[PDB]
C-alpha cells in the first residue's frame, strides 16, 4: 500500500524502507507526480535517517530508466568516469575535469557525467576552454569514438529530474540526492574514480557500485575534498568483484609533498580554464600533482575491470601513465582534438 | 538567517540558535517560504527532535499572526480541552465532550479545534453535526463565551496565515513538529488547559512551552497512546504551573475506574460521533462516559491550579464530582441545547 505518509513515516521513525519503497518515491518524482513538498520531505528524511545502498540503488536505477541512453554499441566496455558529488565547499580548480582529459590521453575511454557548479564547475570550465558540453547522445557517442572522451550534460540526459533539481536548489542543504549524479551517468561506464564530499555517504555509494559489479574507487580526502588530495591522506573505498574494501591512502608514499589547500584554489571559469592550460602544458606544482594523482586513481579503477593487480604496482603504473600523457603532449593534444571535434559539428 | 543555514543545522542534528525557529516560522506565515522549504523545515526539525524553546518560537510567531478575541472578553480562568490528535485510534470525540461537561460545571471554556485529519470525525466535525456553529469570528465567539459559557475557535478562521503550512502538512501526511502547534495556539490564549499529546516524546516539550507562559496545564499522554486521559491503563501527566513541570504517573483505578478496552472508545463518522455525544450527555453509563468524566475532571483540575490552593488529590476528587454532576443533573445536555440555540439566533 505505497504512499507518502507510509514512506515518510517510516523514515521519520528512523527505519530503513521496505524494498521497493524508494523506487516508488523515485518514480513519483521522475513522472512529475510528486509535489515539491513531498520531494523535499523525502530528500530530507532519507538523509537524516541515513540511506542504505539498497535504497540509493533503487533511486539511481529508477532515475537511469528515465535517462536518454547513448546509442547501442557506442560506449566501450572499458569506459571510465571521473566525477564527484561536489559540495566540498572548498572551491578548487577542476581536478576531476583535468584528470579526465589526462586519463583519456593515456588511452582510457572517458565518458564524463558532469554539470555546472552548484564558482566554476567542470561543465563551466570546459565551456570556457571551447568544448561543446550540450551535445545529444549521437554526438557524445561520436566524440567518444573520435576523440576518446565525451561529456554527458546532465540536464540534456535527465530531463525528467528537473522537478527534483528545482527542489534541491530551493532547499539548498545537501541530501541523498547529491549522491545521484555519479551513480546515474547515462553512458553507464563500469569503472570510475568517484569523489564523495560526505564522509558518511562514501560507503553507501561504494555499496551501490558493488551491487553493479563496477570497478570503482570511491574517494574522500581527509581534508574534506571530493577528490584524492595532496594536502593530506584520503579514504578510499575500493570496489571490485562486487565487494567493498575501505583503505587509507597517503600520497607521501609515492613521493608527493604535502601541499596547502589554497595552492589548489580556483576562480571563475576563465581562471580555471587557464589552470587547465597550464597543467596540460606541463607546468610543475601542486595542481599537476593533484591531477596526476586523480588520473592515476581512475587508471587504477580501469585496470580492475580486467584484473586484480597488486595495489602498489597498479598505482605506480597509473602515475607513470598520467605523467607521460602530460609530458608527451598527449593531454594538451587531446583537449585540442576535443575542441576541434565540437567546432566541426556546425558543418 | 537563511534556509540553507537553518536546514543544514537541523540535518546536522543540532539545536537551532535562538531566533532561527522564529525566523523560519515568520517566513512560513508571511507566505515567503516555498512549499519545499516548509516541508524540509518541518521534517528536519521533527527528526532532530524539537526543543521547548524552538517550539515556543514557532507557536509564538504563529500567535502573532492570529486573529485575537476582542479585549476583555476571555475570562482570566478560561480553559481549553484539546489535543494533537494523530493517535491513530479513531476514538469518539473525548475532548469535545469533556469541554461541554466542563462548561456545564460552570468553568468557562474556550475551545480551539479543527476538522479531522486522519480520523473519521474531528471535534469540529462532530460539533457541526450536533448543530453547533463552528465558523464564528472573534466577536461572536466572545459572545458565545459570555452568553453560553463556551466558545469554539475554528483554526482556519483564526489562523488564515497558517494556510501555506497547513497545505504542506496535508501533502506530506507524516506527523511533524507542526502537529504540536494547534493545542499551543488557541487564539483566545486561555491560561488553563487539559492538553493531549499522542507523541510520548513530545509531550514534555509541549509542557515546556506552557511552563514559559502564565499557565496551569495538564499535558497528558495515555500509556496506550491516546492523546487524552485514558481508562484502559495509566497515563503520564506533565503538570504545569508557576513556570515549572511535575511529571507523574496517573492511574484512574485510584478513583475507582474500571479498566476499559480501547475498542470500547471507538468512534465512527460525524453522525455516529454526534450520537455518542447525545448518549453520554443523556446519562448513558459505560466506558465512554467514564473517559469523558475523567477528562472533564482533568480540565477542572487544571482550572483550579490557576487561583485555588487546592492540592492534587482533593482537586481530582472535586473535579470528578463536578464532572459527574454536570452530566447527571442534565446541565451538560442543557448547555449543549443552549449552545445550539445561540448559534441559530444569528
Ligand atoms: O559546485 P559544487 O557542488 O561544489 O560541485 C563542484 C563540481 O563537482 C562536480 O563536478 P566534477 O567532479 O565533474 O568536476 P571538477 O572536479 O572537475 O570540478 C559537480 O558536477 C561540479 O562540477
Ligand atoms: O483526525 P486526527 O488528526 O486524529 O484528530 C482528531 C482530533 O483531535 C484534535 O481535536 P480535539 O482534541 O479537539 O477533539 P476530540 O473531541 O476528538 O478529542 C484535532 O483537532 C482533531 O479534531
Ligand atoms: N540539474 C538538472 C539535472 F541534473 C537534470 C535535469 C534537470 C536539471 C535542472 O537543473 O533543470
Ligand atoms: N487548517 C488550516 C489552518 F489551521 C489555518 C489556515 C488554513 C487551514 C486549512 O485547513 O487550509
Ligand atoms: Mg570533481
Ligand atoms: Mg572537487
Ligand atoms: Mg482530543
Ligand atoms: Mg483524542
Amino acid at each position: 500500500v505505497p504512499s507518502w505518509p507510509q514512506i515518510l513515516g517510516r523514515l521519520t521513525d528512523n527505519r530503513d524502507l521496505a524494498r521497493g519503497q524508494a523506487a516508488w518515491a523515485m518514480d513519483q518524482i521522475m513522472t512529475g507526480n510528486a509535489r515539491p513538498a513531498q520531494i523535499a520531505a523525502f530528500a530530507v528524511a532519507m538523509t537524516m535517517k541515513a540511506p542504505t545502498a539498497d535504497e540509493v540503488g533503487e533511486l539511481a536505477g529508477v532515475m537511469l530508466s528515465h535517462a536518454h541512453p547513448l546509442p547501442a554499441d557506442t560506449v566501450p566496455d572499458d569506459a571510465v568516469d571521473v566525477v564527484g558529488t561536489g559540495g566540498d565547499g572548498v572551491n578548487t580548480v577542476n581536478l576531476s575535469t583535468m584528470a579526465a582529459i589526462v586519463v583519456a590521453a593515456a588511452g582510457v575511454p572517458v565518458v564524463k557525467h558532469g554539470n555546472r557548479a552548484a564558482l566554476s564547475g567542470g561543465a563551466d570550465t570546459l565551456e570556457a576552454l571551447g568544448v561543446r558540453i550540450d551535445l545529444g547522445p549521437d554526438l557524445v557517442a561520436r566524440s567518444l569514438a573520435e576523440v576518446g572522451i565525451g561529456f554527458c550534460f546532465a540536464p540534456r540526459f535527465h530531463p525528467s529530474y528537473r522537478h527534483a533539481a528545482a527542489v534541491r536548489r530551493e532547499i539548498g542543504v545537501p541530501t541523498v540526492f547529491n549522491l545521484l549524479g555519479p551513480l546515474t551517468n547515462p553512458a553507464r561506464p563500469r569503472a570510475g574514480l568517484i569523489g564523495c564530499a560526505f564522509a558518511d555517504l562514501a560507503e553507501v555509494m561504494a555499496g551501490v557500485f558493488a551491487a553493479r559489479r563496477s570497478s570503482v574507487l570511491v574517494v574522500h580526502g581527509d581534508d574534506g575534498l571530493d577528490e584524492l588530495t595532496t594536502t593530506t591522506t584520503s579514504t578510499i573505498w575500493r570496489v571490485a568483484a562486487g565487494s567493498v574494501d575501505k583503505l587509507t591512502f597517503d600520497p607521501a608514499g609515492f613521493g608527493f609533498a604535502r601541499a596547502q589547500l589554497d595552492q589548489l584554489a580556483g576562480g571563475d571559469a576563465q581562471a580555471n580554464a587557464a589552470a587547465v592550460r597550464a597543467v596540460l602544458g606541463g607546468a610543475r606544482g601542486p595542481v599537476r600533482d593533484a591531477v596526476v594523482l586523480n588520473a592515476a586513481g581512475a587508471i587504477v579503477a580501469h585496470a580492475g575491470l580486467s584484473s586484480r593487480a597488486e595495489w602498489l604496482p597498479a598505482w605506480e603504473e597509473g602515475l607513470r601513465r598520467a605523467s607521460a600523457a602530460i609530458d608527451t603532449g598527449a593531454a594538451e593534444q587531446l583537449l585540442a582534438r576535443w575542441v576541434r571535434f565540437g567546432r566541426q559539428i556546425l558543418e
